[PDB]
Parts: structure tokens; sequence; C-alpha cells
């Protein structure tokens, strides 16, 4: 284990919004694949749905288009159409409240899901433990 194994509580029987402190914003997974987030709660894109691969590791995919949140090699995030290794991501607690996304395959090099102040994803190597960027809450749809 490269990390802590504290884990959020909540589950994954309903889909989620995945807000982000930083900014505000709402991941959102868009048709074409790209990734980013919005601040309109409105969007048909940033309805997501998590599910458990294994204790703490998930997969979030957008219950609108069925694609899957994925970190690329060069630590940029993409919407995957079928999963793969970049698609899972270590869920844990934070900050004894958020809930933060440690890309597994790159999670030696402690790469985290993150949204900007202005809305645009953060990419992997330029996350880090301690950031506001990070930092998530999972609201009901």
């Amino acid at each position: 284990h490269h990390h802590h194994f504290n884990l959020p509580p909540g589950n994954y029987k309903k889909p989620k919004l995945l807000y982000c402190s930083n900014g505000g914003h709402f991941l959102r997974i868009l048709p074409a694949g790209t990734v980013d987030g919005t601040r309109d709660r409105s969007d048909q894109h940033i309805q997501l749905q998590l599910s458990a691969e294994s204790v703490g590791e998930v997969y979030i995919k957008s219950t609108e288009t069925g694609q899957y949140l994925a970190m690329d090699t060069d630590g940029l995030l993409y919407g995957s159409q079928t999963p793969n290794e970049e698609c899972l991501f270590l869920e844990r607690l934070e900050e004894n409240h958020y809930n933060t996304y440690i890309s597994k395959k790159h999670a030696e090099k402690n790469w985290f899901v993150g949204l900007k102040k202005n809305g645009s994803c953060k990419r992997g190597p330029r996350t880090h433990y301690g950031q506001k960027a990070i930092l998530f809450l999972p609201l009901p749809v």
C-alpha cells in the first residue's frame, strides 16, 4: 500500500454528483469524452454512478452516456467507453470529511482526480495531498 485506508461512509446504492469544494463545480464527463466541471446543477452529464470493484477501489461512470472516468498515462482525465486499468480509483476519506480519488494505476505517484477553481480538471502530476482541488462531496442527484 502506498496510501492510507481511511474510507468514507456512504455507499453506492444511488448515483451522485461529485461536488468539488475548490470552485464548487460538479465533475462532468461530456459525450465527446472530455472531462471538466460545471456549476450548472441541471447538466445531464454530471450524474455519476460509482461502484466498488474491491473495498475502497471504484469505477466512476456517467449515467447519461455510460462512459467511465479514467486517467491516462500523462495524467489527463478522459471518458472511456470501456472499463480498463486507468478507470480504477482508490476512494478515500480526506480531512475526516471529503472523498478523494487516487488513480490506482498511478497511485505510487499520488495522482488524484481534481478540479481547479476555473472548472478545468487538474493533470495528475499537478495534484497532491493537501490541495482543495482534490476534495469532493458526493451529493444526491
